DNA sequence: TGTCCCTTTATCTCTCT
RNA sequence: GAGAGAUAAAGGGACA
């Protein structure tokens, strides 16, 4: 608190110029989840880590130090990133992010040891004991995969991937042991699926969801009216636990004062933070009905989604400002907010809707458009900065521009338009509109990437093919596409 | 003190249809 | 429209 702002004061000068050049977010973040250790000990070392063999970057050292117990982590990699390259074949990348946690000290060391006995004997990947190690506990996770996959495998029947799945979030270690402990209980008397208990297992807080739904699954069901499908979907989210809770208390109250049925109830419960989308919706759906002139169909089409909750409280403060200061229409508002990040979404169209008509030229229902998909804020905020560089540089239009954008993961697809047009145009004689109906889709940044590593070095099975028919292809079913035809 | 471990909520991206 | 994945943040506990 006082310490670390001290020694932070004390040090600021220094690390906010070579070689490390912070931010002052950089530095209050370190600060406020480092500690003053981690302050002093980035302050000793900036030179060491930025340099070789290390060559880590600023916000790598800032990722590592902003954690409890930074001092350790940022010691332990300093030591032990080189062997981990070189004698293990791990990228700086996957160091870092091992690092980058609570106790990152601990999954660096345990990686180190055991990753061989992971690899050479229980047939993971690297890739795959990474995940495991990238959270909190990692020590833990990686510790406990190596004692209980074979078991979870050879007597339960799980595969090596169902159990890295459980085993990849924090606390991993508590939902293996869960697992093992419940999944003859679940399966054997509740009438459950190995399939449907490792999907409640594999998010955080695994175990307590896993203990909800053996205590919650008759009520539920048996009182309730719910199906046991219902339930799992409920609990197959983080906080999940949380979720069956308020379904088991909430559902009665929301059904018969404010008119759901069940089946909205299950689907507001069904994302993360449910829990928190369900007491929203009973809070709020009277004032948006009533003082908004919303419908609940519309107050629950809102809240099914991830941080429900945000996007249903900002509707209520936004509702007026846009349907009558920019013109918009409520069934357009409810359309940018019923995505996950809908909040997010309302507050970037409010901020730059102005901007990019008055200024660009796009119209709104153009912006609705690029706003109404999950990661809404993203697309607008890409259009707005790529928008101009795109057409100026390659002579893209500013409704191409707009088509790429308006599907999930369009600030990636913009970005990598930017990225790999030069190359597939000039280098491989692909023209931009081409280049811009592989971006048109979902998946535009990984088509677009698939596409450029089989022109670069071709696999045989789409050596058969000209680039127009690659081309066509990536525009039939993008990455996906291209990796089917690969296996034939 | 500092370090390590567990849980819940928000946001973003990919695939299918 | 739906499903799946992922990253992060916040909270909490423990130990000394």
């Amino acid at each position: 608190g006082a310490r670390a702002l001290e020694a932070l004061l004390t040090v600021a000068g220094e690390l906010r110029g070579p070689p490390l050049q912070l931010d002052t977010g950089q530095l209050l973040k370190i600060a406020k989840r480092g500690g003053v250790t981690a302050v002093e000990a980035v302050h000793a070392w900036r030179n060491a880590l930025t340099g070789a063999p290390l060559n880590l970057t600023p916000e790598q050292v800032v990722a590592i130090a902003s954690h409890d117990g930074g001092k350790q982590a940022l010691e332990t990699v300093q030591r032990l990133l080189p062997v981990l390259c070189q004698a293990h074949g791990l990228t700086p990348q996957q160091v870092v992010a091992i690092a980058s946690h609570d106790g990152g000290k601990q999954a660096l060391e345990t990686v180190q040891r055991l990753l061989p006995v992971l690899c050479q004997a229980h047939g993971l990947t690297p890739e795959q004991v990474v995940a495991i190690a990238s959270h909190d506990g990692g020590k833990q996770a990686l510790e406990t995969v190596q004692a209980l996959l074979p078991v979870l495998c050879q007597a339960h029947g799980l595969t090596p991937e169902q159990v890295v799945a459980i085993a990849s979030n924090g606390g991993g270690k508590q939902a293996l042991e869960t697992v093992q402990r419940l999944l003859p209980v679940l399966c054997q008397a509740h009438g459950l699926t190995p399939q449907q208990v490792v999907a409640i297992a594999s998010n955080g807080g695994g175990k307590q969801a896993l203990e909800t739904v053996q205590r919650l699954l008759p009520v539920l069901c048996q009182a309730h009216g719910l199906t046991p499908q219902q339930v799992v979907a409920i609990a197959s989210n983080g906080g999940g636990k949380q979720a069956l809770e308020t379904v088991q208390r909430l559902l009665p109250v929301l059904c018969q004062a404010h008119g759901l049925t069940p089946q909205q109830v299950v689907a507001i419960a069904s994302n993360i933070g449910g829990k928190q989308a369900l007491e929203t919706v009973q809070r709020l759906l009277p004032v948006l009905c009533q003082a908004h002139g919303l419908t609940p169909q519309q107050v629950v089409a809102i809240a099914s989604n991830g941080g429900g909750k945000q996007a249903l409280e900002t509707v209520q403060r936004l509702l007026p400002v846009l349907c009558q200061a920019h013109g918009l229409t409520p069934q357009q508002v409810v359309a940018i907010a019923s995505h996950d990040g809908g909040k997010q979404a309302l507050e970037t169209v409010q901020r730059l809707l102005p901007v990019l008509c008055q200024a660009h030229g796009l119209t709104p229902e153009q912006v609705v458009a690029i706003a109404s998909n999950g990661g809404g804020k993203q697309a607008l905020e890409t259009v707005q900065r790529l928008l101009p560089v795109l057409c100026q540089a390659h002579g893209l239009t500013p409704e191409q521009v707009v088509a790429i954008a308006s599907h999930d993961g369009g600030k990636q697809a913009l970005e990598t338009v930017q990225r790999l047009l030069p190359v597939l145009c000039q280098a491989h004689g692909l023209t931009p509109q081409q280049v811009v109906a592989i971006a048109s889709n979902g998946g535009g940044r990984p088509a677009l990437e698939s596409i450029v590593a089989q022109l670069s070095r071709p696999d045989p099975a789409l050596a058969a093919l000209t680039n127009d028919h690659l081309v066509a292809l990536a525009c039939l079913g993008g990455r996906p596409a291209l990796d089917a035809v690969k296996k034939l």
